[PDB]
């Protein structure tokens, strides 16, 4: 509990960024003359963070590219002010023997440059320096000066190694805040080089806010709320959180562009990778979004992250561009139909190679994310998963340096949903503890499985893994109870012919059910028309899956008390037309497992064609949280339908190696 | 005026009770032949004899003036003779007319076939016997008698001791000539108000015989009630009741008696019996006529019935009329099971499922046939209810094209009724019935026109045949012709109206729609286009809501396989029911899923409904189409189960309202183009009077 509230208290705070502090833009930002160091506290910062070995950049972390870049440019400082000697060449030890990223390629460059205008035995002389010196005039090539004035671009994030540019119609290009595309040592060249009071407000303000010591991109507002809400939703605990997530979800749609979303509210240029991110949670958490938005990174069929700047697309946002897709809704623009197509592609063509590179479990993110398309993505099989993927303070972020994200890469996130999953396992084992006696005790094995705990098991399971709070347990044990009630009835007439030799009055076994006094006579009331439902479907082809999933929602909805008001009409349409989906989802899933006959790809990928369309008017119905018809009841519907999908689509086998795995195979 | 004949036929149904019957010659010139009880010379009932004398028909026949019957006009009238010579009056008319029956006896050898009286073999020969022993001159040995009496030797050889005396049958309705039978096993057989099996006449021959003054009773109950004289059969309390209902129901106007048709089909829910009903409330034997009947208006009605009842008459395979004998069955009672049968809920026992099956056929034997000639009626147009019934079964009967129909097919006073006289039941089949029907039907029509000129300059007001059908102007009558046939009342001109518009303006969408490929290619907003319906400012807030729902669900089935015509059905009912202004007020858990399923079957039907009227013209196969024929079937049944429940807490309103588009969609399907507007011309243009 106490760690709930740590998070909490984290998020209530949320800001600017939570980041850690890069070497090479607090050094680049020292050297900077007193405007009569100007500020020494970037020193300050410097002197401190030295690492053992005389080097510098992140530390848990060792990386080539980062130690040198981050530990040289501490250096360029310290002796081009005359001052720390002692470890300025300690450290220069450290570049001299291990001479054998972003920007690096051109910012390294113009470092080595000043490496010469002062003297520093450094081996210049590298068979490595001069692939990636060459690389500085293979990209200041392609790159079109006359275009990087024009129009904001990634490139402005590396004005270091940049020469001889017209800041005339380059300080019409910066972001809202004044910074040249947010990168601390970008700005402190351009201020070398134009005196911008707006842009030196930059940079006082960002060693300001860090008391000395200045990191390799702010601010990141966007980026931060997006991610540190897709992470603690993944991990299950976003229940938590919810004044705090639906505080700062509204601060994406506030900021919500045409053009789409950047890691920063006030910056021009926009990404897919954050884009995707807001369009998802966004439109998860029922707010209004058009993925129109998306088409601004669609050239000629293909995909890529910027709006212009064709680079070569990641994987990271690729897959974050799929999930987005998995929420289409009917209506939508054709733009994230075409994504979809796209981006599976990309990432299957990379799945049986290890070209899934960029964090610790990125594949098996991957994995479930293709295999488990949203119809059959129960909450808490992705939680369980999640855990065992998060890399906590094992993720690292790739910018100019090597940084983390002290905010949402957390190990206290860990140790948090960890924690909340382990209890939901405890409370999940005395939960069927308690339901197997339930099932037995009542002559009701004799009906049902040949193996009755494995059909107990999965109806258990399934009802569990979609509803799984901490209290909902009367709707979760009613969900399993009555689910295995009809699947006890079904077995019965499936081997007696139908109601047609029904010798019982079979009407009754809701007394199973225990009675509680606002829940028995309703649920007695629905368990009669599942019934009515059976003598009508009887002697036809119609399937009955489609009730018993509509009275499966019906209980759920008994338990949990709330009711639908009747009298408001577009309260009743609402109601009317989720049932109408729900009876007709399910339906069609009962005629593919039937063709799975076992014949005939073409038919059963006509019939999945087809569910995945009326999934997503469904998906549409239950999320559009202006619909008139509870939340809750809305969630109701899309977990009974989900978990029917579920089953439809996963082999038994399948099935309960996720029961160990999310029940069972304890975490902590 | 309409309202006074209504009110007639109020007034009347206010006062229904025992039976409206005609008198019979026949049953009362058999009561005058009881002698007074305290031992005197005078008739017990002198007013049997008063009525005798004052209707002698002018060629001296007794029976029935306006519908000549030979076999009607012998026993009829020698049974007058019978009375009159036996008490030595009137022998002056006595004799006119007795040589009535001198000239006419040998035409006994033509009567038709099928439609002899009852118990004419056993009460005719029975009458020679009376007769003779008054001498009377007549043709006792005519050469036509042969044949009817040596066939009651053979229809009097079902009579066992064991049977005739230890349960009730028929035959007790004829015992008027009757030898050797012991009363003492017999008296505990009559039905609860002393009669033998509801025959005056039968019950006179028990009273001759047995001092039985409980039986009596009987006797003297019907003669002070019908001023002397007697009908052939009483009471009819079930009877009159069911058929007055179904006839005033068919000539469509029931509604204005709700209250008084709701009063005597309660009479009928209190006696029903598991064994069936009779045409009295007091008969033990129960026939599957009355059954039949009470089984369909009950569950028409909204009242709870099992047709298990009808089990009672299956005797292997076959559907006879009475529970023990098994006879030739006639016409109209298989037609009024066959009827019933369309009621089947998928609930129901399977007897009802069967008898369908028989009848039908029964029927199918006998349309292609001289053979429709009933033996209990003789009605204006027997085949031509029979006609409908056969080709329009439940799901496709719209209730203004079948009350058109039956206009020209009751018969009014001219029906009459074959017992052991032709008698007539004033009550129902009476001449103001067909005047105030034919008059709420006209007024009807008129308001039709009416009504068609505002939706043809409404089309037009609003542009809307740019893209209506290939003809809109044929889409436009039909589109106005199935909700009129439906929600026909004087006052729901609101809803039929807007039925036909919103179905006019979906259906015009459907069609631009249709045209340019979905959504996805329209320009179009569309959303405000209901505007184009006329609208109060206190509804306009759910139409609205209810068609912008069905845009939502055009977006959704296109690109898809699924049809909308579930969902224009869908908006459609929403619609009538914003015209109506009736919302379901707030009910509990099951109110809410009861109209959740209405909309669910509704929609499910009607795409079922569509996907056969695209693979009639496409890939044939007979069977392929059964198929679809099954599968919407069913869903019927648990639809018209659903809708007809009278215990539900659902508006009859709201309910009814389904079943009229439903059923509209499925007449469309289920009928010949030609066909169809047939029925337009005929209900709405061919007026009546």
């Amino acid at each position: 509990t106490t760690m709930i509230d740590g998070i909490r208290t984290a998020l209530r705070s949320i800001g600017e960024g939570e980041i850690s502090i890069s070497a090479y833009d607090t050094s680049l930002v020292a050297l900077l003359k007193r405007l009569d160091p100007q500020f020494p506290s970037t020193i300050d910062w410097i002197v401190q963070n030295q690492l053992p070995d005389g080097s510098w950049g992140d530390a848990s972390f060792f990386m080539m590219g980062d130690r040198i870049m981050s530990t040289l440019a501490c250096v360029v400082a310290l002796k081009s002010w005359n001052i720390h000697t002692d470890k300025c060449e300690r450290g220069l030890l450290f570049i001299q023997e291990n001479m054998w990223l972003v920007g690096f390629e051109i910012a390294l460059p113009s470092l080595l440059d000043m490496a010469k205008d002062l003297d520093l035995d450094i081996p210049y002389d590298e068979p490595a320096l001069k692939a990636i010196y060459a690389e500085r005039e293979r990209k200041l090539a392609k790159i079109p000066r006359d275009v990087l004035h024009s129009m904001p671009t990634t490139l402005l994030h590396s004005l270091e190694g940049m020469v001889d540019l017209d800041w005339e119609k380059l300080l019409k290009l910066r972001c809202l805040d004044g910074s040249f595309h947010c990168s601390p040592a970008s700005t402190a060249t351009a201020f070398q080089q134009t005196g911008d009071q707006k842009c030196f407000e930059y940079l006082d303000g960002i060693v300001k806010k860090f008391n000395g010591g200045v990191p390799c991109i702010y601010p990141l507002d966007v980026y931060e709320r997006l991610w540190a809400v897709d992470r603690l939703t993944r991990l299950g605990i976003s229940r938590h959180f919810t004044s705090e997530i639906e505080d700062c979800l509204d601060y994406i749609f506030r900021n919500w562009t045409p053009d789409g979303l950047a890691h920063t509210k006030n910056c021009p240029v926009k990404d897919i990778d954050d884009t995707a991110m807001g369009f998802r949670l966004l439109r998860l958490y029922g707010y209004q979004v058009d993925p129109c938005v998306l088409k601004k990174f669609e050239k000629d069929g293909k995909f890529f992250c910027l709006h212009g700047e064709s680079n070569p697309s990641s994987v990271t946002p690729m897959y974050n561009t799929y999930r987005a897709s998995q929420l289409k809704f009917p209506g939508d623009d054709g733009v994230l139909g075409r994504a979809e197509v796209f981006c599976r592609s990309f990432l299957q063509d990379r799945r049986g190679s290890n070209r899934m590179k960029d964090a610790k479990d990125i594949p098996g993110e991957v994995e479930y994310a293709m295999d488990y398309p949203w119809k059959a993505s129960l909450p808490r099989i992705e939680t369980r998963l999640y855990l065992d993927q998060y890399g906590g303070s094992g993720d690292v972020w790739i910018g100019k340096v090597l940084h983390r994200m002290t905010l949402f890469c957390n190990d206290l996130y860990l140790k948090a949903a960890k924690a909340d999953f382990s209890n939901f396992q405890k409370e999940c084992r005395v939960e069927l503890n308690g339901l197997r006696r339930w099932y037995l005790r009542s002559n009701l094995e004799k009906f049902g499985g040949t193996d009755p705990q494995t059909t107990l098991m999965t109806s258990y399971f399934l009802a569990s893994a979609n509803i799984f709070e901490a209290n909902r347990a009367a709707e979760r044990l009613g969900w399993a109870r009555v689910a295995l009630l009809a699947d006890a009835v079904s077995s019965h007439f499936r081997r007696i012919g139908g109601p047609k030799n029904s010798t019982s009055n079979l009407e009754e076994l809701i007394s199973l059910v225990p009675f509680d006094d606002a829940y028995s006579g309703s649920l007695r009331e629905a368990w009669k028309q599942w019934l009515m439902a059976w003598t009508a479907k009887e002697s036809s082809q119609e399937s009955i899956e489609g009730d018993t999933a509509i009275l499966l929602v019906r209980a759920i909805e008994i338990f949990g008390g709330r009711h639908v008001l009747t009298g408001q009409r577009p309260d009743l349409w609402e109601y009317s037309q989720l049932e109408q989906l729900t009876s007709s989802i399910c339906c069609k899933l009962s005629r593919r497992v039937l063709a799975q006959n076992g014949e005939s790809t073409e038919k059963v990928e006509e019939i999945d064609q087809q569910v995945d369309l009326e999934m997503q008017e469904l998906t549409r119905r239950v999320l559009q949280g202006c619909s008139a018809i509870n939340r809750l009841t809305r969630e109701t519907f899309l977990h009974v339908v989900k978990s029917f999908c579920y089953v439809a689509y996963c082999s038994p086998e399948t099935i309960d190696s996720h029961i160990d795995k999310v029940i069972f195979q304890d975490v902590i």
